[PDB]
């Protein structure tokens, strides 16, 4: 058990966004959600109580136990005075507090949008450097969040890298960290592979990833795919990945069976 409901809202999210994962209106509704928790300072709890407790509809129409009071405990207290307390959310919490629960807001919203992404945006993404991902998660505002000056609490304004033409970079590490930037880069190597393998016949190169027994062995395949090469550094083969690659050579198979074998049932 824990104190306050901060890591159930945490954990809300999270399993909210994969529930998400094929809905376009829970999707919205979610963006939606992230945004406005996004736009508030979490040094704010007050404000901070009160964006997340707004969204009182949303949060019981998943687990109405987010925003459930019961008048047993905490007996002295209204609901109204509870959803301000930090026994509704606790905003000195050594592990989820407010600060934690908007980064963790702003890394959600980017994967949010990364799911029905193009290729070229998971791309760039495995492309980019973290301070150049930042800058590139602004470049595709809304898409990936309002991540922009006066509607993310705390970004910063952009910067620049002396290249010709200059490159735009972003230092928001305490909106969007490195290891949030981290974990955005991995699935965007899940969600590109998915594309590639689904895109390709080639069975032989696909039973290549499939059968991979160390990483060099992945990147060969995984390359001749399209994998791009800067994505290596994070080329790692998830359950899901390797799901999709078991199915897809599998169909592959079952389809050149039924060609062999029509191919020969009307020849002689």
């Amino acid at each position: 058990i824990r104190m306050a409901k901060n890591k159930e809202f945490f954990d809300a999210l999270e399993e909210i966004a994969e529930s998400a994962k094929n809905d376009e209106t829970l999707r919205n509704e979610l963006a939606k959600v992230l945004d406005d928790i996004l736009k508030t300072d979490p040094s704010d709890p007050e404000a901070f109580r009160k964006i997340v407790a707004e969204h009182q509809e949303f949060w019981d129409e998943h687990d109405p136990s987010l925003m459930e009071f019961n008048e047993g405990r905490f007996f002295g207290k209204s609901r109204k005075q509870y959803l301000k307390s930090d026994d509704f959310l606790n905003s000195t919490d050594p592990t989820y507090n407010f600060q934690k629960l908007h980064q963790f807001a702003a890394e959600q919203r980017v994967k949010l949008g990364l799911e029905k992404s193009d290729t070229d945006t998971l791309v760039a993404i495995l492309k980019n450097n973290p301070e150049e991902c930042r800058a590139y998660i602004e470049s595709k505002k809304p898409g990936l969040g309002n991540f922009s000056e006066g509607n993310v609490h705390g970004w910063l304004k952009e910067e620049y890298t002396p290249t010709i033409p200059p490159k735009a970079i972003n230092k928001s590490t305490g909106v969007l960290s490195d290891e949030a930037i981290k974990r955005i880069k991995e699935q965007a190597r899940d969600l590109l592979l998915l594309k590639l393998i689904n895109s390709s016949g080639n069975t032989q190169l696909l039973k290549d990833l499939r059968d991979a027994m160390s990483k060099p062995e992945a990147e060969r395949a995984a390359n001749a795919l399209g994998f791009p090469t800067e994505g290596n550094g994070v080329l790692f083969l998830s359950r899901e990945v390797v799901d999709a690659l078991e199915e897809r050579v599998e169909k592959l198979e079952q389809e050149a069976a039924k060609r062999g074998f029509d191919s020969y049932v009307q020849s002689l």
